[PDB]
């Protein structure tokens, strides 16, 4: 830790701190996540190869008196900032547009290597001024597990967790980041988060009152999961066009597919990546004042 100084706290992380720091050698500015096992260790190690342009990029790990740091490509801004500051007007359909499909092609790559981010947010959706997003914090849920407080005491959201996750799969999948990222595209478009639940059962219960208490028909075997009840109240499905307007057609197809509750039969990122709401994609760059 000695070869870095700590400019300013950016955050309180999952984990720990998270400090904009610079590399008193080579001058680089990183961002550094204070967080040790052997498992955690050599999970942590693999994610050093898991490289993609919409990937936070992993410098390194820094192990030392039982104190560990991840050291990371440093981004200026985050999702959640960006849109509370466009909220009078909204972002434009193409800028929406153009980070969906910058983000499907980072879960694709880290899916191709069957690695996992479980936790996506707005607060891990990092930008630039040049028009690119990318999603920090990637495979790290599996090397330290996903807690119900932070280090700081703050309650880990709940907003953007998979059906399946709320009701017990133990051996949940891919499918629970294509989930999260559709919940931010619907924030995105219609500038509310679309669950916004404050307990699991509230969670639950605004995506079934949005989606449709889920049942056998719509998701088979959904019924013998570990915490699905008999009781759960039945609510009917509501249109996507008063969900999320004024998104079109082929944003409310996309949308819904993403929503799927069967996670064998929602869409994959890769999948996603082909669907017609891609088709005039365009990468514009965003008014960012740093
Ligand atoms: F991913 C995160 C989760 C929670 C807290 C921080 C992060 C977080 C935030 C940033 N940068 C965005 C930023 C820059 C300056 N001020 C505020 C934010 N960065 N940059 C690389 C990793 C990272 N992690």
């Amino acid at each position: 830790m000695e070869n870095f100084q700590k400019v300013e706290k950016i955050g309180e992380g999952t984990y720990g701190v998270v400090y904009k720091a610079r590399n008193k050698l080579t001058g680089e500015v990183v961002a550094l996540k204070k967080i040790v096992p052997s498992t955690a260790i050599r999970e942590i190690s693999l994610l050093k190869e898991l490289n993609h342009p919409n990937i936070v990029k992993l410098l390194d790990v820094i192990h030392t008196e039982n104190k560990l740091y991840l050291v990371f490509e440093f981004l200026h801004q985050d999702l959640k900032k960006f849109m509370d500051a466009s909220a009078l007007t909204g972002i434009p359909l193409p800028l929406i547009k153009s980070y969906l499909f910058q983000l499907l092609q980072g879960l694709a790559f880290c899916h191709s290597h069957r690695v996992l981010h479980r936790d996506l947010k707005p607060q891990n959706l990092l930008i630039n001024t040049e028009g690119a997003i990318k999603l920090a914090d990637f495979g790290l849920a599996r090397a330290f597990g996903v807690p119900v407080r932070t280090y700081t005491h703050e309650v880990v959201t709940l907003w953007y967790r998979a059906p399946e996750i709320l009701l017990g799969c133990k051996y949940y999948s891919t499918a629970v980041d294509i989930w999260s990222l559709g919940c931010i595209f619907a924030e995105m478009v219609t500038r509310r988060a679309l669950f916004p639940g404050d307990s699991e059962i509230d969670q639950l219960f605004r995506i079934f009152r949005t989606l449709g208490t889920p049942d056998e028909v719509v998701w088979p075997g959904v019924t013998s999961m570990p915490d699905y009840k008999p009781s759960f109240p039945k609510w009917a499905r509501q249109d996507f066009s008063k969900v999320v307007p004024p998104l079109d057609e082929d944003g409310r197809s996309l949308l819904s597919q993403m929503l799927h509750y069967d996670p064998n039969k929602r869409i994959s990122a890769k999948a996603a990546l082909a669907h017609p709401f891609f088709q005039d994609v365009t990468k514009p760059v965003p008014h960012l004042r740093l």
